[PDB]
């Protein structure tokens, strides 16, 4: 069953961070905190893991997977970012947003949305998430942890534990978070499209 780590929100214990990354490198699926609710994460090339996350999230058809990245530099490696895209994301990072872009060749084809060959890019602003990525050395395949059917994110470690203790390999208690998901902005076309109005202000993209 799932392990359960209590990690300090501001000063993450390195030992637990490393342990979590190890679980991910071994192909496990973890629940971790972000500035915008809890999220599900796994290694990029682990198909089985991807499959598990997809079923917990019940990702709608046409909905993109998410690549949790350390910063814009890393993000520009996994997705096509032109000058305008960069300009729009520059001051609206980190946190609060998920940007839909075209994935580069560095992204497993099975992760791209079949139609448009797109994928969500997201840079978390919280210490724990940032520490997990730094330890991993690459983006983490993820999706927000939405209570099925719902429009809001899980935010309670205990509640998450009761619901998924037998479905994930690790649950990282990073505090009681917010419930409003990230604001999703599609940047693949000439006019930014607000896919979902979450915690992030949509004004910069109007």
């Amino acid at each position: 069953m799932s392990q359960f780590f209590y990690i300090h929100p501001d000063n993450p214990q390195q030992r637990l961070i490393n342990q979590a990354v190890e679980i991910v490198r071994k192909g496990g699926v973890i629940v971790y905190p972000t500035d915008s609710g809890y999220a599900l994460g796994c290694k990029i090339e682990d198909k089985n893991a991807m499959e598990r996350i997809c079923r917990i999230r019940q990702l709608p058809d046409g909905h993109n997977f998410t690549l949790m990245c350390r910063d814009l530099s890393e993000l520009s490696t996994y997705s096509f970012v032109d000058n305008v895209a960069f300009r729009l994301m520059k001051n609206n990072t980190p946190g609060n947003y998920t940007f839909i872009l075209k994935g580069t060749k560095e992204v497993p084809r099975r992760l791209l949305q079949e139609k448009r060959k797109t994928i969500g890019m997201r840079v978390p602003s919280n210490p724990i998430a940032q520490a997990l990525l730094e330890a991993l050395g690459e983006p983490m395949l993820s999706t927000s942890l939405m209570l099925p059917g719902s429009e809001f994110t899980e935010s309670d470690p205990e509640e998450i534990k009761d619901r998924l203790e037998k479905q994930v390999d690790l649950i990282i208690h990073g505090g009681y978070l917010g419930q409003k998901p990230t604001t999703v902005i599609d940047l693949t076309d000439d006019t930014p499209v607000v896919v979902r109005e979450g915690v992030g202000d949509v004004k910069p993209f109007l």
